């Protein structure tokens, strides 16, 4: 077909994991509507009733928009943070509060299980999930208030305690959490979700209303007592607790639930895969190496740069033209104060080097529009990079070590702006070798 630079390929492979991202249309390209049949990301679902949303997080309004737009709504509810807002025709619209859960969180919780409890067995209810959820989308255990709840939760921050800790702990004293949600469901429920976390594991995930919870109300005691703070919480969580270990209150879901189907449709994955398929259409053979690379990103520059040397080199571990992805989130350790710049822009930087000379071009960014404390989603660098960031007498070592890679990488024309993008599904890493 027609030619393209290099660069052009990059920028657009990029739009294409920014587009499979977008809330809205990632609904859309997962749910196909027929005439009477729902089709989720090929699972079929026949409409014996009406259709109801509940929508949380960040991108409530978008993903609920979506729906609208090919299903009519009896009714429903989105709750998304203070500013989200953005009107819908059948679904009321609540602003509440993130990271620190306030009343409209509790209203939001209240409000959706208004709705689940008017759903009928025969009908069917969307649950979008989005980030944010967790805070935006609360309502205690009986007896707990918003107030106890902030208490518990910061009792367990102030004694250090790890993250899977805390969420065991407030999933068993949240009606919502830990699989909860997906037990009042009478009828099917179909969840959409969007993952902002790198490995995609559910559970996290605004604390998996609708996915199982393993842990049990003894493991939250036990948590809460390992760090010396059960006295410390609030009666009315003992009291909760303990009633949940003499079986007086349920437990956070167990059991798969055959009615309720989650499905992941945007995600760092669904975003790689859509730019190896494009990569495919334009003639490139495209490779996805992972999708939870973590760990430095100076580092995780001078890696890919090393492999991208290797197949301009000798042609293995593929032969040129070749697309290669790498997703997940990687970090700047900074000690001191250090310059400007941010993960994606010091692989980018750092990769400059070991790419000189080559065809070949490395694009890294973030998906939600920013890397590090800057307006840039990224960096991207070709085969000539090097030499222009040597000929303005830039010492790129130098610029890493104090890391300041947005000022080099500003003057070569390295900087990527995507502008706000409306979702967020972490990094993702672009090498591009079209001759050896």
């Amino acid at each position: 077909m027609i030619a393209m630079d290099i660069r052009e390929i990059g920028l657009r492979l990029v739009g294409e994991a920014i587009k499979a991202a977008d809330p809205y249309r990632a609904v859309l390209n997962a749910v196909k509507v027929s005439d009477d049949k729902i089709i989720v990301q090929g699972k079929e679902f026949e409409i014996k009733g009406k259709v109801y949303v509940i929508a949380l997080g960040k991108a409530a309004c978008e993903m609920a928009r979506a729906i609208e737009d090919i299903l009519d709504v009896e009714d429903g509810v989105a709750v998304t943070k203070y500013g989200y807002g953005k009107e819908l025709k059948r679904i009321k619209v609540i602003e509440a509060g993130h990271p620190i859960p306030d009343e409209k969180s509790i209203l939001g919780a209240k409000e959706a299980l208004s709705i689940l409890n008017r759903a009928r067995e025969n009908d069917i209810v969307f649950i979008l999930i989005s980030g944010g959820g967790s805070a935006l989308f609360e309502l205690p255990e009986e007896g707990i208030s918003l107030e106890d709840l902030k208490l518990t939760t910061d009792l367990l921050l102030k004694s250090g305690a790890k993250i899977h800790e805390i969420n065991t702990v407030r999933k068993h004293i949240s009606k919502v959490k830990g699989g909860k949600l997906a037990k009042m469901i009478k009828g099917t429920g179909i969840v959409l979700i969007i993952s902002d976390v790198v490995g995609d594991n559910l559970e996290a995930i605004a604390s998996g209303p609708t996915v199982k919870d393993p842990t049990t109300f003894e493991d939250a005691k036990r948590i809460l007592e390992l760090y010396d703070i059960w006295e410390k919480v609030p009666e009315s969580v003992r009291l909760h607790i303990e009633r949940g270990l003499r079986g007086e209150v349920e437990e956070t879901l167990k059991e798969d639930l055959p009615n309720v189907h989650n499905f992941l449709i945007a995600s760092n994955s669904i975003s790689c895969e859509a730019i190896a398929r494009e990569a495919q259409r334009l003639g490139f053979k495209a490779y996805i190496m992972t999708t939870t690379l973590e760990g430095e990103a100076k580092d995780a520059g001078l890696f890919i740069g090393s492999i991208v040397q290797e197949i301009a080199e000798r042609g293995r571990p593929f032969e040129p033209p070749v697309v290669l992805v790498f997703g997940g989130e990687t970090t700047v350790t900074i000690e001191g104060k250090g310059g400007k710049g941010g993960p994606n822009q010091e692989i980018a930087l750092s990769a400059t080097r070991k790419i000189s000379d080559l065809e070949a071009l490395i694009v890294a960014f973030d998906t939600d529009g920013t890397d590090g404390p800057t307006d840039a989603a990224g960096g991207i660098v070709d085969g000539t990079t090097y030499k222009k960031l040597r000929e303005k007498g830039i010492d790129v070592e130098k610029v890493l070590k104090e890391h300041n890679s947005y000022e080099a990488l500003k003057k070569v024309g390295g900087l990527l702006f995507t502008g706000p993008t409306g979702t967020n599904v972490n990094s993702i890493v672009i090498a591009i070798v079209t001759s050896k």
